């Protein structure tokens, strides 16, 4: 269980959990209460598989996407802030973690994606995503490329696929309507259609990731790379003469990047929930916290009004802002986590050939429209379903091919497994995906019935 009388707390990789680390330095030495700061692999998912079960970290940070989910789910503790602490931040920064009717994390900074660019390689950024790869051709013939940015994670594809008109859910009337979806309309598929077109014509490659982007830009091969604030520390270190700037639009329309709130939230689970209120409030969410984090790597436009307004002067926190006020921020309903899974699929199908474009987005909608059990609880089944070969020996000849199921078995952990078999069949249909269930309901049918009956105690 949760260690008592002390505090862990969990954040992103890509964040500056050493300035964090900081401020639990300084807590400790004015409260004696040592503070541990962990990045973990898969937070995202870490997270609600330990706290499920009633472990995991004092203090959970990410976007604030997912935390309707972790909500929902009885995770997070509510967050109780007096008028005076709550009017020292922006009120949409609260609107961000509010969920049905409370507040259930602490907000810290808003983040968007920006183009960023070598001014060395390119004195005058591109005003269109259509005009790319004509300047990738001039840029290859002196030994460099236009563009390189993470191709595995939605969050950088999805400023391009909402320009001409995609969008997550449709809100109306105060409420997500998550029967709408706007995944397979036409304008997603005008922008990932031309993402596509990049691949195919070899101004991008499929199999760029987040550590294969940043090298690139930082080492200066490549002009221009799309990311967020936490970025800018690295491009620093490399001095690279880069400016942050609006992204490309596409068919005359802005590219439309989600906006994401990073936000702390509080373990239901952790008896030293009065010691995180603490150390969140009066040793993070100060002008002195704020900075020990941000010099680490950069937050974006905080939370704090005081500190906010210190910094707005950056000419790359108005940047983000400019194409923040261009995008959405992001839904923070429970089907967040299956939505983005099946975006993910999505696009990683479509830039490596596996399925079109449209076939591609037809299934990612049709799977977060009807949000199959298989899609809602993937990450509790990954975690917890044992007997893997079980499952695949009944899906072997119905569901799966001699090569999937192949596939599964390689993989090194049943997790692993797991996670592989739920991302092969993320595309498939509703009646393959009822084979799926049926086997797995066959082969574990307390851990079925349990996780039926939680979703009804919730
Ligand atoms: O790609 C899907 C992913 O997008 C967002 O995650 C961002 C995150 O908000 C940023 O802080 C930064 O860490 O990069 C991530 C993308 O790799 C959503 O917040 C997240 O839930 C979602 O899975």
């Amino acid at each position: 269980k949760i260690e008592e009388g002390k505090l862990v707390i969990w954040i992103n990789g890509d964040k500056g959990y050493n300035g964090l680390a900081e401020v639990g330095k300084k807590f400790e030495k004015d409260t004696g209460i040592k503070v541990t700061v962990e990045h973990p692999d898969k937070l995202e998912e870490k997270f609600p598989q330990v706290a499920a079960t009633g472990d995991g970290p004092d203090i959970i940070f990410w976007a604030h996407d997912r935390f309707g989910g972790y909500a929902q789910s009885g995770l997070l503790a509510e967050i109780t802030p007096a008028a005076a602490f709550q009017d020292k931040l922006y009120p949409f920064t609260w609107d961000a973690v509010r969920y049905n009717g409370k507040l259930i994390a602490y907000p810290i900074a808003v983040e968007a994606l920006s183009l960023i660019y070598n001014k060395d390689l390119l004195p005058n950024p591109p005003k269109t995503w259509e005009e790319i790869p004509a300047l990738d051709k001039e840029l290859k013939a002196k030994g460099k490329s236009a563009l390189m940015f993470n191709l595995q994670e939605p969050y950088f594809t999805w400023p391009l696929i909402a320009a001409d008109g995609g969008y997550a859910f449709k809100y109306a009337a105060g409420k997500y309507d998550i029967k709408d979806v706007g995944v397979d309309n036409a304008g997603a598929k005008a922008g990932l259609t031309f993402l596509v077109d990049l691949i195919k014509n070899k101004h991008m490659n499929a199999d760029t990731d987040y550590s294969i982007a940043e090298a690139a830009f930082n080492k200066g091969e490549t002009a221009m790379t799309i990311n967020g604030p936490w970025a800018w520390s690295n491009i620093d270190t490399s001095a690279v003469n880069y400016g942050v700037t609006v992204l490309p639009t596409f068919k005359g329309q802005p590219s439309k990047p989600f906006v994401g709130v990073l936000s702390a939230g509080i373990n239901a689970a952790s008896p030293n929930k009065e010691l995180a209120k603490e150390f969140l409030e009066n040793y993070l969410l100060t002008d002195e916290g704020l900075e020990a984090v941000n010099k680490d790597k950069p937050l974006g436009a905080v939370a704090l009004k005081s500190y906010e307004e210190e910094l707005a002067k950056d000419p790359r926190i108005a940047a983000t802002m400019e194409n923040a006020q261009k995008g959405e921020i992001m839904p923070n309903i429970p089907q967040m986590s299956a939505f983005w899974y099946a975006v993910r699929t999505a696009v990683i199908n479509a830039a490596s050939g596996r399925q079109t474009v449209d076939a591609a987005l037809a299934a990612a909608q049709t799977n977060a429209v009807d949000l199959h059990f298989v899609d809602q609880y993937r990450e509790q089944l990954i975690a917890r379903v044992t007997s893997v070969e079980v499952v695949l020996d009944k899906l072997h000849g119905q569901v799966l091919s001699q090569e999937q199921y192949e596939r599964v078995l390689a993989e090194n952990t049943r997790p692993s497994q797991m996670r592989k078999l739920f991302s092969l069949s993320q595309s498939w249909d509703r009646k393959c995906k009822d084979g799926l269930y049926q086997a797995l309901k066959e082969t574990h049918p307390h851990l079925i019935m349990e996780l039926w009956e939680k979703a009804a105690a919730l």
